[PDB]
């Protein structure tokens, strides 16, 4: 169905399975320690990633892949939605990082457990540049599907006639979904030029999302959602 | 000048700046020896492309260093990506140096395997190519500051090499659909080769200072 879909059929249906916002533990001890914020981030994320699998299961020809395949897609991509969703949220709070409405970070927070700061950096600036490109809404839902797809997809096997079948998929619907920002880029009133222009910028853009997401997981070098967690969210 | 050009003498210049293809030390007639002893050579190229591309060198010194810094190995692997492409399952290091999968960290070179296969699936073209490393240069190292007239300078070149792989395509006979698409299917490509440089990187070395040495030289 999701090969079917118009590019306002896409948008729609992208603007509807958006996971909710969730608030951090009501009233921790601040300020914090090295262990209690990272308490509160582990707890905040693990309860995002149940509604995360929820929005991946609306994310048009998701569904359609094999529940394996399905989950080594969010095994690369979990970090980079977490973290593009965190810089959405943080958009119109230059300087800080909106974790949860009631968790709101400045920098010099970030230098509290070792390695952090310099992450927390990284997401301030691509706020930053997310506002200076004047981000839509519409955009923002197309980018976190491009991440769930593309981010694993050089991972499949080929190995079969379906893994090629599967991966084919994929490159169609991740090619729906530049359709979709063209369209909207030029239903906007953008010129050809401009559209094509701001399509690269925004797919660049997910180059630095993976490399502070690989940063993110370095620095940590068991708190990483496992295979057989994100399989059995995927069959609840 | 760089912001001036066309999309013929974007290509034109960056196909003119292509290091060449260099071999390994292997005298007959250790691995890691050989693939640093490689690497070493070809950074030496590398630094002297990276003048030679459109706007590079408009940069103060520190941001080129700095570009280099957070780009280097995904250079070095796009080009060891683009020598495979037509040798299926196996890993052009040098024309003298051809590694098949028991040859090899294995994740990063299985990794390595499909981007090729990727770029063979896609025809990727040499005019392509190199607008592709390009892109590494001028954009991996971006958004960790390299200010603002520097950050605007470089967003400007790399609409440029947008406009010269959109022109490419529309004079390969791509209709504009195409033209996007394809346009978008490489540009993601690029976010894979900046996850293996970190895994890579992880898994294990030219540093600021080295590269700025290296440059002003
Ligand atoms: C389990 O893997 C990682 C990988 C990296 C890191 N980092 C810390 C050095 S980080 O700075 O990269 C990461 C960005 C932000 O801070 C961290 C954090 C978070 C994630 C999950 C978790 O269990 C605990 C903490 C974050 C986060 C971001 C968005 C969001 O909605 C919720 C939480 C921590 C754990
Ligand atoms: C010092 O930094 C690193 C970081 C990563 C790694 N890796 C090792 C596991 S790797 O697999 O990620 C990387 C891809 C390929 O194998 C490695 C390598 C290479 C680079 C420089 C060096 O001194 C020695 C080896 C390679 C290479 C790729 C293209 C090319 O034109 C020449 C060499 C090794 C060294
Ligand atoms: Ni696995």
């Amino acid at each position: 169905l999701a090969l079917s879909l118009t590019a306002d059929q896409m948008v729609s249906a992208l603007l509807d399975a958006e996971p909710p916002i969730l608030y951090s533990e009501y009233d921790p001890t601040r300020p914090f320690s090295e262990a209690s914020m990272m308490g509160l981030l582990t707890n905040l994320a693990d309860r995002e990633l149940v509604h995360m699998i929820n929005w991946a299961k609306r994310v048009p020809g998701f569904v359609d892949l094999t529940s394996h395949d399905q989950v080594h897609l969010l095994e690369c991509a979990w970090l980079e939605i977490l973290m593009i969703g965190l810089v959405w949220r943080s958009m119109e709070h230059p300087g800080k990082l909106l974790f949860a409405p009631n968790l709101l970070l400045d920098r010099n927070q970030g230098k509290c457990v070792e390695g952090m700061v310099e992450i927390f950096d990284m997401l301030l600036a691509t706020s930053s540049r997310f506002r200076m490109m004047n981000l839509q809404g519409e955009e923002f839902v197309c980018l976190k599907s491009i991440i769930l797809l593309n981010s694993g997809v050089y991972t499949f096997l080929s190995s079969t006639l379906k893994s090629l079948e599967e991966k084919d998929h994929i490159h169609r619907v991740l090619d729906k979904i530049t359709d979709t920002l063209i369209h909207l880029m030029a239903k906007a009133g953008l010129t050809l030029q401009q559209q094509h222009q701001r399509l690269a910028q925004l797919l660049l853009i997910l180059s630095h999302i993976r490399h502070m997401s690989n940063k993110g997981m370095e620095h940590l070098y068991n708190v990483v959602p496992s295979y057989d967690l994100l399989l059995e969210m995927l069959d609840a």
